[PDB]
């Protein structure tokens, strides 16, 4: 089978792996693979990774676009957001990616409302970063 993305040294939390830090081994689990290598290439992480660490979905927000079919399309902070700052869809990517942090069901009439608390580049959106919903 073909090597995944296993970081071969350890990365501290929200982290840009780069080709130094990205090894292809051929490990378990095959977590994501290094196809979009080129592509997710940089990606940060949400926590701190270990030495020779494989990409997990759980560990990893939005990896890559390696999925088809959305349907569950989660909102992702793709950018940095600082605190108390009405964002919108334009700074907001309702796609989907796991976790099922906050769903873009009426992110239309929610969009451009101002934050509580910071937000970082491509950032799971949750109910439990933004204040009372409707």
């Amino acid at each position: 089978n073909k090597a995944s993305v296993v970081a071969n040294q350890l990365i501290p939390i929200n982290t840009a792996l780069t080709l130094i830090m990205m090894k292809a081994e051929v490990v378990t689990p095959m977590g994501i693979p290094a196809e979009e290598i080129p592509n997710l290439v940089g990606m940060q992480v949400n926590r701190a990774v270990p030495l020779g660490t494989t990409l997990m979905p759980d560990m990893v927000k939005n990896y890559e676009d390696g999925t088809t079919s959305p349907g569950l399309k989660s909102v992702v902070a793709n950018q940095l957001i600082p605190i108390n700052t009405a964002l919108t869809l334009v700074m907001m990517k309702a796609e989907e990616v796991s976790p099922k942090g906050i769903p873009s069901e009426e992110i239309s009439k929610l969009v451009g409302m101002q934050v509580n608390r910071a937000v970082y580049l491509d950032q799971t959106l949750m109910p439990d970063m933004v204040k009372n919903y409707e």
